[PDB]
C-alpha cells in the first residue's frame, strides 16, 4: 500500500537476525527484553525453541517481582523490578503469542498499569505546566498496551496525551514520542476505546504524520535513524494515499538501506523495532496477530568477526563537574565507550554508575554525581555533537574525545 517499503535482501534481514540470536540466552531478570521477542515473532525470522523458554522467563521474572508480597520481607529493592515502562512492553509480548493478560495476576498487572498512567496524570496536572515522571513516550506506550488488551483507560488519561501532540517536542526524540503516541490513537481508533474524543483522536493521528512527515531529513530519514523504524510502524497505518506517503515512505527505505549496509543497527532493541516494519508488520498487527503465519529458521551466527589488534588512544572527559576531569584512556580498537568507562574507573580516579534498560546500560551517575529530575547524562563526541549510541553501543576510534555532560531537558 501506500506507505510501504519493498522487500531487501533477504540476507540482511538474516544478518540482523542474528545479532538478536545471543540475546535468547540472557534470561537473567537485567536482561530479558519483551521488545526483542515481540521484534521477533513480528519479523520474518524465527529463532525456534529458544523463543518459547524467553517468553517463560518473561512471564516468570515480570510476573513474580511485580505480583508476590503482602507486608514485604524487609527489604530495600530485592529484584529491582521491571518498570511500569517495562511492563507495558511485556504485555505487548505476550499479544506477540495471541494472548491476554490471565487469571488475578492479569487482572493485578493491569491494576497496576492503570495506576501508573493515573500517576503521570497527576504528575502533569491539568492540561498544562507539568512533566510526567517518565516520559509521553512511556505514556503513550502505557495507553497502547492496555488498549492491545482491550483494557479502556478513562478520557482524563487520554486527554493528557492528546494535548502533548500539538506543540511541544524538540531535539531527535519527538519523532519516536510522536510515533508512540500516533500508535496508541491509532489502536484507540481501531476500537472506538474512548468515543467522547473519537472526533478528537482521529484530527490527533492527522497531526502526528503532519509532524512526523515533516520532520524527514534530505537523507530520506526521519529525524534521524534510530527514530525511523518507529516512525514507520507509525506510518504503516495511515490509510489515506493521494502520494505523500507513497514517496517519502520510499526515500526513507533507501535512507535506511544505506545505514543498514553500513551497520547503524547494532543494538538490539533497535532491531527490534525495525524488524516488525522491515516485515510490513506493526505494534498494530498485535490487535489481531498471526501465530501460524510462518518465518525462516536463524542458524547460528557460528563465525566472529576476530577483528585485530591495534591500541588506540581516546580522551575521556567530564565537564560540568567540581574540578573538570579529562584523562586519556588508552583501549584497544572496537573497544565501546564503557570499556573506555571501565579502564578509567581502574585506572585513576574515576567513578560512575549505570542502570539496565531493554536499550542496555544506562548511564545514571558520573565523578559521585547522579543525574537529578529533568536532567540526564548526555554523552558527546567532540565537537559537541550527541552521540547516536549508548556507552555500549559506540566504538569510538583512535584519537576522539568523549564529553559526558549533564544536561536538562
Ligand atoms: C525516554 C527516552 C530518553 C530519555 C530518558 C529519561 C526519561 N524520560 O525518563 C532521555 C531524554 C533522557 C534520553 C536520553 C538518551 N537517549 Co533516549 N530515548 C528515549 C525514548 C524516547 C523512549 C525510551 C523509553 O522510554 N522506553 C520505554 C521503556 C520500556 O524502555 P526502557 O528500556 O525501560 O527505557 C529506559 C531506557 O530506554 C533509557 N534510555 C533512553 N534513551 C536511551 C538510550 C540508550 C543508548 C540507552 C542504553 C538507554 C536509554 O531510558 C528509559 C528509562 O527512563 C527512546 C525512543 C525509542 N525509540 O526507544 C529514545 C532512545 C532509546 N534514546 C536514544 C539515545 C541515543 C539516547 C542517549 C544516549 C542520548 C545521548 N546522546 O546522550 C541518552 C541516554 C543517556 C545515557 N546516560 O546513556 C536512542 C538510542 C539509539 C540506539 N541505537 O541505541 C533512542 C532510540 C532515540 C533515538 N531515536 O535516537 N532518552
Amino acid at each position: 500500500e501506500m506507505c510501504e517499503i519493498p522487500e531487501m535482501d533477504s540476507h540482511l534481514v538474516e544478518k540482523l537476525g542474528q545479532h538478536l540470536l545471543p540475546w535468547m540466552d540472557r534470561l537473567s531478570l537485567e536482561h530479558l527484553n519483551p521488545s526483542i521477542y515481540v521484534g521477533l515473532r513480528l519479523s520474518s525470522l524465527q529463532a525456534g525453541t529458544k523463543e518459547d523458554l524467553y517468553l517463560h522467563s518473561l512471564k516468570l521474572g515480570y510476573q513474580q517481582c511485580l505480583l508476590g508480597s503482602a507486608f514485604s520481607e524487609d527489604d530495600g529493592d530485592c529484584q529491582g523490578k521491571p518498570s511500569m515502562g517495562q511492563l507495558a512492553l511485556y504485555l505487548l509480548a505476550l499479544r506477540a503469542n495471541c494472548e491476554f493478560v490471565r487469571g488475578h495476576k492479569g487482572d493485578r498487572l493491569v491494576s497496576q498499569l492503570k495506576w501508573f498512567l493515573e500517576d503521570e496524570k497527576r504528575a502533569i496536572g491539568h492540561d498544562h505546566k507539568g512533566h510526567p515522571h517518565t516520559s509521553y513516550y512511556q505514556y503513550g506506550l502505557g495507553i497502547l498496551a492496555l488498549c492491545l488488551h482491550q483494557k479502556r483507560v478513562h478520557d482524563s488519561v487520554v486527554d493528557k496525551l492528546l494535548y502533548a501532540v500539538e506543540p511541544f517536542h524538540q531535539g531527535h526524540h519527538s519523532v519516536d514520542t510522536a510515533a508512540m503516541a500516533g500508535l496508541a490513537f491509532t489502536c484507540l481508533k481501531r476500537s472506538n476505546f474512548n468515543p467522547g474524543r473519537r472526533q478528537r483522536i482521529t484530527m490527533a493521528i492527522r497531526t502526528v504524520r503532519e509532524e512526523i512527515l515533516k520532520a524527514q531529513t534530505p537523507e530520506g530519514h526521519f529525524g534521524n535513524v534510530y527514530s525511523t523504524p518507529l516512525a514507520l510502524q507509525f506510518l504503516m497505518t495511515s490509510p489515506m494515499p493521494g502520494a505523500e506517503l507513497g514517496t517519502a515512505c520510499l526515500k526513507a527505505r533507501v535512507a535506511l538501506l544505506a545505514s543498514l549496509q553500513d551497520g547503524a543497527f547494532q543494538n538490539a532493541l533497535m532491531i527490534s523495532q525495525l524488524l516488525p516494519v522491515l516485515n510490513h508488520k506493526t505494534y498494530i498487527d498485535l490487535i489481531f496477530p498471526d501465530c501460524l503465519a510462518p518465518r525462516v529458521m536463524l542458524e547460528p551466527a557460528a563465525e566472529t568477526i576476530p577483528q585485530t589488534q591495534e591500541i588506540i588512544s581516546v580522551t575521556l572527559q567530564v565537564l560540568s563537574l567540581l574540578p573538570p576531569y579529562r584523562q586519556s584512556i588508552s583501549v584497544l580498537a572496537g573497544s565501546t565507550v564503557e570499556d573506555v568507562l571501565k579502564k578509567a574507573h581502574e585506572l585513576g580516579g574515576f567513578t560512575y554508575e549505570t542502570q539496565a534498560s531493554l536499550s542496555g546500560p544506562y548511564l545514571t551517575s558520573v565523578m559521585g554525581k547522579a543525574a537529578g529530575e529533568r536532567e540526564f547524562w548526555q554523552l558527546l563526541r567532540d565537537p559537541n555533537t550527541p552521540l547516536l549510541q549508548g556507552i555500549a553501543d559506540y566504538r569510538p576510534k583512535d584519537g576522539e574525545t568523549i564529553e559526558l555532560r549533564l544536561v536538562s531537558w
